[PDB]
């Protein structure tokens, strides 16, 4: 069986443009899976502490026959991959950051995994790059994108 898993994508170190489209490439190379949908680039201001660049943020529609937590092995493995470094400030810049966004219609509270992401709902920079290639989505509550786009404050998002 497979299922659409919707990741988001979001760089502001080390030449986003250049993270956003080596992680692609690695996204590709992840088995078991196909991307199905690469929305455009976005320049987002920084949400939470705003001492720092703006972001390239996206949104992939990959198609896997993984396992949630075996997707998020390759995902992190990219992020390592890419030079991705934790330091003590929360929230701080990195190189990339690979949300697992929605995994088909699943609800997932494991250890290493919270799908739905626990605040996409509130996040522009998450939600309109995943309405470019999503239109019709429905969230696992029957909520749907559509609906809190049409009803929800959110500034637009500005292309790259
Ligand atoms: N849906 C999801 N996608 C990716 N990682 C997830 C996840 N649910 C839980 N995690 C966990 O999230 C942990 C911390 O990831 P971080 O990347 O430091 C949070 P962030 O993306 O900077 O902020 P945010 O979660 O507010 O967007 C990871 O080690 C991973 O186990
Ligand atoms: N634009 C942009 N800003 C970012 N800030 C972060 S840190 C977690 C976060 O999203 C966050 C979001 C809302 C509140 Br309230 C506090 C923190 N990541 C990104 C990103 O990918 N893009
Ligand atoms: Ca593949
Ligand atoms: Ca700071
Ligand atoms: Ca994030
Ligand atoms: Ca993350
Ligand atoms: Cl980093
Ligand atoms: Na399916
Ligand atoms: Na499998
Ligand atoms: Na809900």
């Amino acid at each position: 069986a497979m299922t659409v898993a919707y990741i988001a994508i979001g760089s502001n170190l080390a030449s986003p443009l250049e993270q956003v489209n080596a992680a692609l490439k690695a996204l590709g190379d992840i088995p078991e899976s196909h991307i199905l949908t690469v929305s455009s680039f976005y320049r987002t201001p920084p949400l939470g502490p705003q001492d720092q660049p703006d972001y390239l943020n996206a949104a992939v529609a990959l198609e896997t026959s993984l396992a949630p937590e075996e997707l998020l092995n390759h995902t992190q493995r990219i992020e390592l991959q890419q030079g991705r470094v934790r330091k003590a400030e929360r929230w701080g810049p990195r190189t990339l950051d690979l949300d697992i966004m929605l995994f088909g219609n699943e609800v997932i509270n494991t250890e290493r995994l919270t799908v739905p992401h626990y605040d996409m709902k509130n996040r522009g920079f998450m939600l309109w790059p995943l309405f470019e290639i999503a239109p019709e989505l429905v969230f696992p509550d029957g909520e749907m994108l559509r609906q809190i786009l049409h009803t929800r404050a959110f500034d637009k998002l500005n292309k790259w």
